[PDB]
């Protein structure tokens, strides 16, 4: 069975759905999808160290099971900007905050509401990971986000990171062998669109073998983009 079903759209749901977050502590489901799993933790790293690289103020969006939010709290940042949409991944946010070293700023809603609310050329850095939240957005909701804010957010010289594995683990097991191909091919155009220049795109490639009963990933790698504006 497909993750999403065609025609579904689950965004005005996603606010007020209940937070299903195992007593083991290893998965996050929402409405039935498999949201985040602690599995990713290497990768989440690798996107933390990439939105932390530049210091100061960074933005991440998509709170989950804290696993990006608590590498980013390591590094020697200023301010630590949280945008997440369900109500209890918000609580466990409020819960986590105030212990953390680093000043975490806690917004409540989709970033599609929230980010138009954010200050032009203020982060440093940018962590997106969300979730896809409608069928016809599966490989593109990203996009989004990088074309009407990502770009306009960051300072000069401030970096971007982001991820969908949703998308990019089914691209990796029919059309591309390769992932820097996939890479090159799929998201490239849309960060270039969105008014970053391709000598300002980067990406990391690790080694991180999914579990075998992973159903939306299976490639034995990842790749961490790290997108620079000018
Ligand atoms: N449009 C949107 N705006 C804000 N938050 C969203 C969103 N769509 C999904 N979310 C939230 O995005 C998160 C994706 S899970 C993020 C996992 C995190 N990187 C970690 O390391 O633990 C979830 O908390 C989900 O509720």
């Amino acid at each position: 069975t497909p993750i999403f079903a065609p025609g579904e759209n689950c965004s005005p749901a996603w606010g007020a759905a209940p937070a299903a977050y195992d007593a083991a502590d290893t998965h996050l489901r929402i409405l039935g999808k498999p949201v985040m799993e602690r599995w990713e933790t290497p990768y989440m790293h690798a996107l933390a160290a990439a939105a932390s690289s530049k210091g100061g103020r960074v933005l991440e969006v998509g709170f989950g099971m804290a696993i990006a939010a608590s590498k980013v709290q390591e590094a020697p940042i200023d301010e630590h900007w949280i945008i997440e949409c369900n109500d209890g991944v918000f609580q466990r946010l409020r819960d986590w905050a105030p212990r953390q070293t680093h000043k975490v700023i806690p917004l409540k809603g989709l970033w599609e509401d929230v980010a138009p609310t954010l200050p032009d050329g203020h982060f440093d850095g940018i962590l997106y990971d969300t979730y896809p939240l409608s069928e016809e957005t599966w490989h593109t909701h990203q996009f989004n986000f990088i074309k009407n804010h990502a770009f306009r957010l960051l300072k000069p010289g401030g970096v971007l990171t982001y991820c969908n594995l949703t998308s990019w683990g089914e691209l990796m097991k029919s059309k591309y062998s390769d992932i820097t191909i996939m890479f090159e091919e799929t998201q490239v155009p849309a960060l270039l669109e969105a008014g970053f220049r391709r000598e300002n795109i980067r990406t990391e490639v690790m080694a991180l073998v999914p579990p075998a009963d992973c159903r939306y990933y299976a490639f034995p790698q990842m790749i961490t983009p790290l997108v620079t504006k000018g």
